[PDB]
């Protein structure tokens, strides 16, 4: 219990120091590569261990002469590096090692002195998520810790830490009586579905190679409707908000809908909280939760969930006709939306309703690839309850040996370009951009050898402006087709952001933990994979060019955004 | 250079800890294995390593009202352990002091709980503790297991000296002297220092040797004058001898002549006052009216005619007794030279064969091997990367990283080395042999133990009740009462040396990083004395006493020099 406090707050500190120096230390130039002049206060132990220094010594120096002390496994301009020692803080006196929410204290008052801006909402908020996350390794820290890689729900009923460069990863304000373990999924939580009975009039269902039943029947079974009427499904916190609502309980009142309680299938939710995984079911269920997870209430719009079947059928048609400029894409369908608003609504009520009730069947891949071969991606590259790297014992079990360089790098190549090769090529070629950040990619592997990187989620798919746009039929509603819309610029900074920074750093940190020599080797290859795709686009790719010159790439801000500066650049790999 | 000094004031402050932990600690019941109640000072990262904890939390509660933290990877009866944490002091919160200020808290502890102060012994700890670190600075670039690779490398590589000792590099001669050009561990060579005396002062103990023999084992004796000899000593020595009033006489009536650093050039070994020449068939063994680490480094001249009869008694024991000696190797000490003034008197001819004293070691490695022989006190101490230097030695030569079995395996071939020999000495004929570290070689093939060679004869004893037996009638009363010890005298110096000089470090070299082989070890060596008791032509009682766990006597190195008894105190057996 003592261990898992320890445990949390190494964690949530070492999240919040990623934050620090990919925002603000390495654009800024608060970073230093240096022993302080003066090192009283910062124990021997701290920084060496009897044969060498531990690592390399990193120096931050903040405008409010704040100065923090950490050493570090290697120089990376990503700002992706192992902790080796604890952090020490000195002020404008000498070097202290602060408990850990006082620290945090000094080191958030430190940045809004940067930003300019203050905020006490997000320092309740980074306390909060860390005690939750002592209370997931106090759950967690019983089974073997990386049991999490060996099912594709024990991955996603596994990422104990969240987003590993983020203030606040854990931060949820469930409604006021809840408590955070309830609809957790780090505490394997299940749940029957909650239903309603719903008149067929009010429905608005989108369908790709399915009729609106099956549709219908993907969401809930349908037998307890009467005739007139279909069933839907809702989360069960969802639910409850919903029935708080007047127009809601009107039509409760006036028998129009019924509740049906929590009568629905049992489903366990994912690492993403609104959506739900059935084991023997062809779907997940994706619905609405009005709930601010990581500082922000995510709901699916009217139009969001328009735009969804059109990204399907698209995707469907690309996969089908145009294979052999998709770099082997693999992706998961999302064939049905469902929604409901009364027929004789007006707008505003229609689209509120609409929001409520919403909900998105998203094929359950698993069916074809087997649990025990599917590894949610941030899991995969995320740290156990013991602190590790999760994939380094993972893949000594696999291979039958501990790994060594040469097979780590093979591992890393056969991984890079089953991610780099699908993306780049929807961009580049169609206009298409995906979102393949951690969350929304899936391993598929035969013992431990990379297959696929499966992508997920069509609800941030972006069509680009000058290419992109030409699937989109000029009868779309405006609304849904400014929904879809990015620049070409806007497409290639998120591209940047995700692929390299949230997606690559962290797999090539994980792979390389006691073997920091192993990184620029990585990104060495990272580079000449993306001299191959270059050569293998159809359309002109510029901005593919700029990146492996060394140009700067585009970082998206996680604390800074929080003291507003939604961007940052960070100097190249190579 | 900085990296240089952190080492050395670890290796420093560690050792400190062994004495205090040995001498005060777990004889006084002063150490418990727990955490402290409040932690308030100590930082995660002393105790915690991301997952649990850094091994197990060691308390020590001084009567001063100071309270020690650190973590240790293991229990140990003989406070044999690796620390796995910096030290912390409570008296207040939890404090981690510098060195130099730690080190005055941790001694004034103990001069508390000896109620003396020693300010004396405190310099003397800083002093050796810059040298560890000149040291350091100027071999911590080769590689660490370097040391194990050759005989020579071997004695000029114990960077640290005795890891139970507080100041273990301190030598104390006038600092105009220099230490590098003396230092073993800095390499260094350097001409002996030689004087030219009248035969008729000479007095040279020879065993199958001419006394002529032993002159020229000593040095070459063609530029002798006609009725003078030569004879070498310590050029730091030379100059101590000079201070001397009777010495400037002599020189000033061309009695004697300073022939200057005019001998052999040599190579200090890690003993300081023993030179080694690789061509040469001899170690040369100077006296050295200095103190280092505890003693005074000089023979008094009852000793240089012990070392003659002891020389002997190994040639007799050998010659007839052979099987009942556990396969004994040892390096014969067969010439032994002094000088005093033919028509001095007792006083003055007494000290100045104490002054010119030396001793001829044969020069064993040429039989046995560079490459394969291996001080023993270096053979389980640390690199300069302050690790084991033995584990990436076994693992070069058992081309395999080595499993528990093969750890327990060499280590039952070593002890079984060094126990038959010396306990078959003590019990079939009552020689006390003095088997500490820096007494005793490894021989390997290919690391394997083959033999473990003994070798000092200085400190060597005779029993009243048995080793009596080998002295003669015409032999002096001062030599006869230097040999002589009580045989409980004689066990219970044995048992220190054996068990807690020796096997104890042994042990902890050899399980780093795998504290549960200890006890499995210790095993081994019951069951080994079971064994050799088997063996044994005499009685034996007091091995079944130890065999059935009774407390064992340990030499102090801290509590011998705060006190005016307290050489020795007990530990707890490890079985």
């Amino acid at each position: 219990d003592v261990l898992s406090r320890m445990i949390s707050e190494k964690a949530a500190l070492h999240g919040l120091l990623n934050c620090l120096i990919k925002e603000f230390a390495i654009p800024e130039g608060y970073l230093r590569y240096e022993w302080p002049d003066e090192m009283k206060g910062i124990p021997p132990g701290a920084y060496f261990d009897g044969a060498d220094w531990k690592g390399i010594p990193m120096m931050i120096g903040l405008p409010d002469q704040l100065q923090l002390f950490v050493m570090v496994d290697r120089r990376d301009t990503f700002g992706s590096q192992h902790y080796l020692s604890d952090v020490y803080l000195r002020q404008a006196g000498d070097w202290q090692c602060p408990d850990f929410e006082p620290l945090v204290a000094r080191l958030l008052a430190a940045c809004e002195h940067i930003a300019g801006r203050k905020n006490p909402e997000l320092y309740e908020q980074i306390l909060q998520s860390q005690r939750l996350v002592s209370a997931i390794v106090s759950h967690n820290g019983r089974q073997r810790a990386d049991a999490p890689l060996q099912h594709y729900l024990q991955s996603e009923q596994g990422l104990w830490f969240g987003h590993p460069s983020h203030p606040a990863p854990k931060a949820r304000l469930w409604p006021a009586h809840l408590g955070q373990e309830q609809w957790a999924p780090e505490f394997q939580a299940r749940a029957a579905l909650h239903q309603f009975e719903v008149p067929v009039d009010g429905l608005h269902i989108g369908a790709n190679g399915l009729t609106p039943q099956q549709v219908l029947d993907g969401f809930a079974d349908q037998q307890p409707a009467s005739p007139g009427h279909a069933i839907i499904c809702m989360h069960p916190v969802q639910a409850q908000l919903f029935m708080q609502d007047a127009r809601v309980q009107q039509l409760l009142r006036d028998n129009v809908i019924r509740d049906l309680g929590q009568s629905g299938r049992v489903a366990s939710p994912t690492a993403s909280i609104r959506t739900w995984f059935i084991d023997d079911h062809d779907y997940f269920i994706k619905g609405s939760l009005n709930v601010r997870i990581t500082n922000c209430v995510r709901k699916n719009a009217w139009y969001e969930l328009e735009s969804t079947v059109l990204i399907d059928r698209l995707f469907r048609q690309l996969l089908d006709q145009h294979a052999d400029t998709l770099g082997g894409l693999v992706a998961a369908a999302e064939p049905g939306v469902v929604s409901w608003s009364p027929a004789a609504a007006g707008e505003l009520d229609s689209h509120w309703f609409r929001e409520q009730t919403g909900g998105i069947l998203r094929e359950n891949f698993c069916r074809r690839t087997g649990a025990e071969r599917s590894i949610m991606a941030g899991t995969l590259f995320a740290r156990g309850v013991d602190l590790q790297p999760m994939i380094q014992t993972f893949l000594r079990t696999h291979y039958g040996e501990a790994l060594d360089d040469n097979a780590l790098l093979y591992w890393f190549d056969d991984y890079q370009t089953r991610l780099l090769r699908p993306v780049l090529s929807l961009f580049f070629n169609h206009g298409v951009v995906m979102e393949p950040h951690l969350q929304n990619s899936v391993l598929v592997h035969q013992q431990g050898r990379p297959q696929q990187v499966l992508l997920r989620d069509f609800e941030g798919v972006k069509l680009t402006d000058d290419l992109g746009i030409r699937y989109i039929d000029d009868d779309i509603h405006p609304r849904v087709r400014q929904s879809l819309l990015y620049s070409r610029e806007q497409g290639w900074n998120r591209i940047m952001y995700c692929l390299f920074i949230n997606h690559l750093s962290e797999t090539i940190l994980a792979l390389s933990q006691g073997r920091p020599q192993l990184a620029p080797l990585m990104w060495r290859r990272v580079q000449q994979q993306l001299r191959a795709i270059q050569g293998e686009l159809k359309q002109p790719s510029p901005e593919l060019d700029a990146l492996i010159a060394g140009h700067p790439v585009a970082c998206k801000t996680n604390l800074k955004v929080r003291l507003a500066a939604s961007y940052v650049r960070l100097p190249s790999p190579w």
